[PDB]
């Protein structure tokens, strides 16, 4: 039926669906450190997230949106590997039953507890859904997650999940900086790929940050305590909704440092 996250619907039936899910320029993969070569020539990254407006937290049954109002330029991504101007469209997770797992992109097959994802559409393009009909339409700011000390500026999106426990549900979640989920350097890696969840486009160009920003327990815990599932129905956690690393094939992923 559906795609998900289980041992009928996950990641290794979609391509029965979407088969490019075994395409060319799939996501995730996994970052070999000694093998990425640093480019002299990346720009340097720009990520202006000043005027940035949220309107709404949306639990979609696979994960949770925090929607951004990107009928204007107030949340742009630029520089680094980037012709051009992103808008800041929406940002979700992906995150493991246990800390052990979560995240999608591995750094040297380390995975992370969870990983963030910042979604931005080339202006150039109009918009979002004309964007992803474009080789390089969209941009995604990857960041990972690791267990230990709080997130402050994380904390309105956790005490929030309650409203939005189950599949459906959407409340007002207005004002919401994203600059307070970012760590504190910018390098990163950078390579050409696609969205990690069906219909998996091959759009995006993607810039994974080294430093991961760390979350408690706490926190993380009840990223664990939503569902799957819609109100009234059995009920099953919201954990492991990541997709494993994919194919590199012919790619090259390209470091912003030394
Ligand atoms: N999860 C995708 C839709 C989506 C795109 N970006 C986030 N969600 C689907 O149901 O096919
Ligand atoms: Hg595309
Ligand atoms: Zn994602």
């Amino acid at each position: 039926h559906h795609w998900g996250y289980g041992k009928h619907n996950g990641p290794e039936h979609w391509h029965k669906d979407f088969p490019i899910a075994k395409g060319e320029r799939q996501s995730p993969v996994d970052i070999d450190t000694h093998t990425a070569k640093y480019d002299p020539s990346l720009k340097p990254l720009s990520v202006s997230y000043d005027q940035a407006t949220s309107l709404r937290i949306l639990n979609n049954g696979h994960a949770f949106n925090v929607e951004f109002d990107d009928s204007q330029d107030k949340a742009v991504l630029k520089g680094g590997p980037l012709d051009g101007t992103y808008r800041l469209i929406q940002f979700h997770f992906h995150w493991g039953s246990l800390d052990g797992q979560g995240s999608e992109h591995t750094v040297d097959k380390k995975k992370y507890a969870a990983e963030l994802h910042l979604v931005h559409w080339n202006t150039k393009y109009g918009d979002f859904g004309k964007a992803v009909q474009q080789p390089d339409g969209l941009a995604v700011l990857g960041i990972f997650l690791k267990v230990g000390s709080a997130k402050p500026g994380l904390q309105k999106v956790v005490d929030v999940l309650d409203s939005i426990k189950t599949k459906g549900k959407s409340a007002d979640f207005t004002n919401f900086d994203p600059r307070g989920l970012l760590p504190e350097s910018l390098d990163y890696w950078t390579y050409p790929g696609s969205l990690t969840t069906p219909p998996l486009l091959e759009c995006v160009t993607w810039i994974v940050l080294k430093e991961p920003i760390s979350v408690s327990s706490e926190q993380v815990l009840k990223f664990r305590k939503l569902n799957f599932n819609g109100e009234g129905e059995p009920e099953e956690l919201m954990v492991d909704n990541w997709r494993p690393a994919q194919p590199l094939k012919n790619r090259q992923i390209k470091a912003s440092f030394k």
